């Protein structure tokens, strides 16, 4: 597995979010998200039957797979990591399991997935994936219904506004019919995938976390997945903020990567201007690279498919500033 | 009649809003100028590809009623709305062209009759904005005699679909557009007390008689501003730079951030304290307030902007009990 | 009767104010983190460059009159000062440590003082914030056994002027300075409705309850928060995160942008409404809002900052009249 | 004269405005300056007596004119002009004829001008000097009282608020007795002066401004002086905003600048954080440039004699664009 010394060595990622949430961009009915613009379905518990409607709208004219892969490329990253589902529960790819996908149910009528999967294929980069494999607030018997004496970004980690009756939830029925087909239909299509990474489990049992990994290891032979699935379950440690190094979990393969965003969302909201400076990120990205770290940087792609004018010039700007520090 | 209600009006929202609110201030990693609206000439966008944002328009909380009861609550009178602009996309149902948010968007609906009801409902009275002059969609759109002043895009006119400046002639575009649009929004919508033209430069004296007896034949009691013709209006709208003839009526428009459409990059919002003070010195000079909103690609009010209003109207009310 | 008294107060003006504002939220090029007030630790400036800043206080348009107005006209009935912040800088004339604004400045006044008379004069309460822990002056200040969790600036204690930890004993420090400048702040500056202490974590439950007893006999009506020690406060000081005592007592500390200390990079100012709906909340749930400004340089509540709490009262009498 | 050659190649220069007015930092009294920040005296008319004041709080810790020229150095300006004095008519640096200066007036007791000359003398980089030499609103007689048909940044061009008396007024009475003796200072004192940059004329006779050129000729030989003193009487065309070239007064020396703020504002304001992005700078420049037009980059030192830091950052990423543009 070759993976495993390129990974080591591939010091910075683009991620993407996009979906049904970037149309509303952090702002429902007068009010504000939280910081986390993509997490507002739960923070306003706004129906499926109306959420779901904004699939109606979607209709990014200028989303190009491949300008956004020449300009992760240009910033020097190595991979591309893309929400193939989110919390909401809306696939970004064509499933055959659920009609509730951007194929399917939106005008744009295009497998985003797979045009990124081709985009990186050509340009020689790295192409991995992000499954929310416990929350989906679009499924009766989506996941986090136990979790709610913890306050979160939204309201409840579950729908639990078109889904009240907590008691009679069962997310074993949810896992069968949807998660794991939906893993399988990701893990299949789009070619060979280098990362995989997963959402924090709180309702998945042991048994669900190990069936998820034995799926991937069997579809994926390759592909390296975060330490956020489930503990002895993974191939490289996703740590949070909190667990950087100065200027937990064992690395067996000594592979290491942080996420982070430009801004303070990772999906698209009009109201977060709150962009981190050029130096800001160069400085981070050389502080993580020094510690044998890799940087998974967020983009969130606006309602037209676009790259926002900031996020592109601060990737840009950034990159000069590296080149310009890495000669002498 | 309506002479006595405009000189005690005091306060109007006006509303930009277009296929130039789905780009919001940015096009292929770039800003637009501080007018977003004018996006199109900015970048040169040909209308085959400017066009096709039709296709994308489909602003699901768009909603005539909440946006008017918004207006009422701030204690504006009137209503204002781009019913075409320079882009030439016309925003009602125009049975002389087909390039109007009606026919070319999934939306199928007419933006200019429903705040029309709204309006007649709330007690709003209502007013229309066109761009008689320049037209980008039309081949003998107005401008090309004014390239030798800059514009908040490239050229007053689409010279990039259009290069032939020489073989250009407004008549055409006048003739077959401009007055016969006129006509359907003065026809169609009910009542209008206000007429609101953009800055002339290709119409002919005799263009803009035309328009003025149009407009008072059609709706008799329709107030029309300066911007039209020297001796063909009934108010005068004021530049910031010209507060101190007027047949004693006057108004000012301004935006709440720099933009009159919509853009995501344009956060400069005036504070409420702004809002309150600049209306207040407006009144006292006896001068309406005419405060842009510019509508989101969802059909919203930006929330800055709603916040802003809201705000500057609890500071006004204060100040009236004082 | 200040039990009847705060339990309706609802409001209060905080104050952080000192050398860190000076710096304004900067070192060399650099950014604080969203506490301007711990730039010393932040940047581990050396006591004899920090204090040096002392040579540059001179804030002409300082005004404790226009200050407690403002507070007033906002519905605020007290105001709560930074005496002494983790600097260990005093903002009053301290016989103990020649550390202070009155002996260290070419201003050379008493700020506690001028602010004590004008709260007197309005009729406001007069409440004091002193870092009974935490002094990076002081060779023996408190925090150096805590620096196994991260802070706002980089230890604790001042571990750059003072590096030898195990050496460190507290007791110095808290004899000779905390309970000196404690004794002088309830001693001067008449009637104290309000002592408001550092979060503990050097401090002995012997020294906290030395601080308690301290306080009752010098000012036997003064209510003590919860952050001194259990069993030592009269009201409790909530977290956001800890709203859902035996005199049902509780208060909430906020600042309006994301600093306490002024800071000319964060104009992340909360909005009006922002303001207006968590008092609301806050005054619903029996909890007093106590909302920090941090004075500019020249001494100056910043525009923005008086601007946001004066529409937050008008949007608060508006909503109270529907 | 060499200098003719050197300009023709200088492309980049900082502007540096400081003074009373950096201290009220765009704000007075619970309100706004205008955009530009220096003019808040005219803005709010404050008496002189009040202005003034602001000498006595004038104690910038933290400037160091060796920092700021190695800035400049780094960004690759080829030289640096500094306000001598502005508008408010206080001089930041030691002038014999008027003990309303940086030195007297000032706990700081410092001449500003001269450790800047010092600073560039040593580093290699040319030394220009910006004087107001029409408005001065600390002399009864400044200029400006026949230009008030026009709206100004402040109120009126002249102090019309401590000298009320318009009619009684006599620009001649403040050219003879300051104008031109503190012109003559700091042409004298400071050593070589590359660049010699002067307002916009209202009330300056043509003698008057003959008088200047002569001045300047006589005592500075090799220094280059801006169109903006008189007509026939210049080196070099300062353009504004409005003249720059696309996709009037001649040049016979073929030398030209525009000058420009990295804000909107010349002068320091805490409230202007509307700092145009490393690109915008970057691209400014080059467009000038390719039009042999020198860039005239602003910095509005803060109260303690800083730099801005997103002033500083964003100078320094745009070098960094520059130099990887260059390599292209
Ligand atoms: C990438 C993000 O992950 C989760 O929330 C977290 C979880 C862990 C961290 N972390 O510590 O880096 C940050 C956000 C999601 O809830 C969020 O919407 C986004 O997808
Ligand atoms: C209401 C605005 O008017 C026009 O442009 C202007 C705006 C103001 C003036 N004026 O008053 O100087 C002149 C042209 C339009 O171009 C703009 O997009 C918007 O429609
Ligand atoms: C009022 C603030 O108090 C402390 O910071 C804290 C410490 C603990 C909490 N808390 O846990 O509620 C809040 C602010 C100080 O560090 C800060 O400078 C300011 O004075
Ligand atoms: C460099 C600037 O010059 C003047 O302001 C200007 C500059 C340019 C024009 N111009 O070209 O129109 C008008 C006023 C001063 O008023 C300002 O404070 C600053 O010193």
């Amino acid at each position: 597995n070759d993976n495993v010394a390129w990974f080591k060595q591939a010091k910075y990622g683009m991620m993407i979010h996009w979906g049904l949430y970037s149309l509303l961009a952090g702002e429902y009915r007068g009010e504000s998200s939280s910081a986390y613009a993509e997490w507002i379905q739960s923070k306003f518990q706004i129906p499926n039957a109306e959420y779901g409607n904004l699939a109606t709208a979607f209709n990014p004219l200028y989303f190009d797979a491949k300008k956004i892969v020449a300009l992760a490329k240009q910033c020097g990253m190595q991979y591309l990591v893309v929400t193939t589902k989110h919390h909401d529960g809306f696939a970004m790819y064509h499933s055959k399991v659920d009609a509730y996908n951007v194929y399917d149910a939106t005008p744009f009528h295009r497998d985003i997935i797979g045009e990124l999967a081709e985009a990186c294929q050509k340009a020689g980069l790295k192409f991995g994936l992000y499954y929310s494999q416990d929350l989906d607030w679009h499924d009766p018997n989506g996941g986090g219904y136990k979790s709610n004496d913890v306050e979160t970004a939204g309201t409840t980690w579950d729908n639990s506004w078109d889904f009240p009756d907590e008691d009679q939830k069962n997310f074993d029925l949810c896992f069968d019919n949807k998660i794991l087909p939906q893993i399988k239909e990701i893990m299949s299509n789009y070619g060979d995938i280098a990362t995989a990474w997963f959402a924090v489990p709180m309702t998945l049992s042991e048994a669900q976390s190990q069936t998820i990994y034995d799926t991937v290891r069997e579809l994926q032979p390759n592909c390296l997945i975060n330490s956020r699935l489930g503990n002895g379950k993974y191939d490289f440690v996703s740590l949070g903020d909190n667990e950087i190094p100065k200027n937990f979990k064992p690395s067996p393969l000594g592979l290491y990567e942080t996420a982070g965003t430009i801004n303070d969302s990772w999906g698209f909201s009009y109201h977060d201007q709150n962009w981190k400076t050029p130096r800001t990120l160069y400085r981070y990205k050389q502080h993580l690279n020094d510690f044998g770290i890799n940087y998974l940087l967020n983009v969130g792609l606006d309602p037209l498919g676009r790259v926002p004018m900031m996020a592109e010039e601060n990737l840009l700007a950034a990159k000069a500033l590296e080149d310009e520090a890495n000669r002498l």
